[PDB]
């Protein structure tokens, strides 16, 4: 579920599933942040975990 | 959708819907943080927005 284009609630859902009890931060307006890395291009577990606490 | 018990993906979904493009942080292990305020007791828009960026 992580190795695809993930946007909006689909992206937030992946962060929830990956980060578990650590939680995460979702900052879609951050330049070259998660939207560019996971929504406009293909996401990865490696990148998603950059956003777990 | 905000004025009820909200846990797990249901809570993350509400933060997504409320915070919009500001994004948010989801920190479930924070003592007296969002889990106590929105999951084990009834959530509110006022409290959810404390977690928007």
């Amino acid at each position: 579920f992580v190795n695809q284009h993930l946007c909006g609630s689909h992206l937030v859902e992946a962060l929830y599933l990956v980060c578990g009890e650590r939680g995460f931060f979702y900052t879609p307006k951050a330049a070259k942040g998660i939207v560019e890395q996971c929504c406009t291009s293909i996401c990865s577990l490696y990148q998603l975990e950059n956003y777990c606490n």
